[PDB]
């Protein structure tokens, strides 16, 4: 029975061989395929890639920051995870014509869309309690009451809010699915940087699934990752060919250390990755 | 190259062989698989299924009806297509608690979200011009000016609006992609009745791509159909095994009969399906 990591490595291989050359907004150049889908089993394994070290601290801390609805890069910055920092900087905000906005204000990105979809965004300090739709809690209650439901969706693509956003979300929607007591999740990702983004993104949605599984009493099933524009940046080709030579190692397991009742209650300390000794990190220049 | 239709038929097969029983509200039951993807080439052919007849005129009228932003079932019904009629009727509306709604008023469904995303829904009679995001035109404008864009999305899944819709959308979002003068489109369909609904859905989005390609000077590229809950109703199993007997006849072609430059300008008479040779319609009862 093949290693789950092979779905991912297979996709890189496919894009390297069949991707078509396609310029991008950043100017870097890509090899590009439109429309891909892979399936990672969450059953007694957590698919944290092993052919390079993935930023597990970043994934967990960033997901908790989404859960709490934060739209303040500094709030994540402070937990030791700098991934959003450039996007909240003075210069960049200015780049986009957001001169009035205070630094760190990312606008109505994921955390606001997850907890407050449709509320009038003001700034990153505002109290949004009980405004907009709480999609994350709705997904959880739907699972608890009607697992057969075919509309368990959370959606961060808000055409109305895109003008106000630092970055338009790559992870546009996700759907949950339950049969035989197993919770699955399919993410629609409109845009995937295969090198730097995608491994992080898989870990991030798998983690969401385990969290949701845990508070609804279900076992984690499958994470189905669907891609729009799946791309390898031209300058990721060499780092990736090195990656492609390494041997997958067993995926870690993910242990949740205490029974947790509300998704809001999860703390970073609740979670232990166990058995993860990946091949070394591989830097890939950000585009 | 294998017939495109085989993608669909092989999905039916997979669900028959591999799907798991899952209940729905009707008490029909389904076999179900979560997460599937098929690719239909649009180059010089049009995937209107041939192993049963597809309701092409329903497809074309319905798509033109969405493009106008209509949410009134009666406007479609006057074209000879009755697919939305039940959902707009006095008894149905009452069943949803829209006791005071004019009959035909579907609430903010596809047409409204496509043309007026995020406007406050009034009724099916209202003038909406100027309000909401005209996602369909924005997608068009973006294809002409910035074909490389990885953000060309139209979203019908509006959590704010769901409580007011006759039905929640099955097609939650679609993404467009351009490379080498070819326009592709991926649909994310959260829920697919494989027998009754999917061959229709496929024709629908293939048609839309053909329309947009036309007005932007592009060749049709690929249609990628992604599915969440891909299901066969138990009372379709037998009809489907009849269908699987049949061997696909070359897909017809779509000719568009005149130069049209605004998507609103398309009329049904503008389109000819040429060389469609389906086996007979197979009746499949609505769940
Ligand atoms: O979680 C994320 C965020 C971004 N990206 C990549 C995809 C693109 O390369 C780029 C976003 O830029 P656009 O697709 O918007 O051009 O970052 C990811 O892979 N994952
Ligand atoms: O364009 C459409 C609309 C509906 N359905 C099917 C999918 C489900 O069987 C049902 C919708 O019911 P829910 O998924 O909302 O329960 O209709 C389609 O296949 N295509
Ligand atoms: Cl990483």
């Amino acid at each position: 029975p093949p290693h789950g990591e092979l779905q991912y490595l297979g996709q890189i291989q496919h894009i390297l061989r069949c991707g078509v050359r396609k310029d991008d907004r950043t100017g870097t150049g890509t090899l590009s395929v439109f429309g891909m889908q892979a399936r990672y089993s969450l059953r007694d394994e957590f698919p944290l890639l092993t052919t390079k070290r993935v930023f597990w601290k970043g994934v967990l801390e960033e997901l908790l920051w989404f859960i709490k609805g934060s739209t303040n890069a500094k709030e994540l910055s402070s937990k030791g995870v700098k991934i959003w920092d450039a996007n909240g900087s003075r210069d960049f905000l200015d780049s986009l014509g957001f001169s009035t906005r205070e630094e760190g204000d990312l606008g109505p990105v994921y955390g606001f869309q997850w907890r407050h979809f449709g509320a009038e965004y003001r700034d990153m300090e505002s109290d949004y309690s009980g405004q907009g739709v709480d999609q994350l809690q709705r997904v959880i209650d739907t699972i608890k009451t009607n697992p057969d439901d075919r509309r368990i969706i959370m959606c961060a693509w808000n055409p109305r809010d895109l003008p106000l956003m630092a970055l338009p979300p790559c992870h546009a929607l996700c759907q949950f699915y339950v049969v035989n007591s197993e919770l699955s999740c399919q993410l629609y990702q409109r845009s995937g940087d295969m090198g730097l983004g995608v491994p992080f993104n898989i870990a991030s949605y798998a983690l969401l699934t385990y969290m949701i599984a845990h508070i609804t009493g279900l076992k984690p099933g499958d994470f189905i990752h669907t891609l729009g524009d799946a791309h390898i940046y031209l300058n990721h080709i060499e780092p990736l060919k090195i990656q492609l030579q390494r041997e997958p190692r067993p995926f870690p397991k993910l242990r949740i250390l205490r029974k947790v009742e509300k998704i809001d209650d999860f703390k970073a300390e609740d979670f232990q990755i166990e058995g993860y000794n990946p091949h070394p990190t591989i830097k890939m220049e950000m585009a």
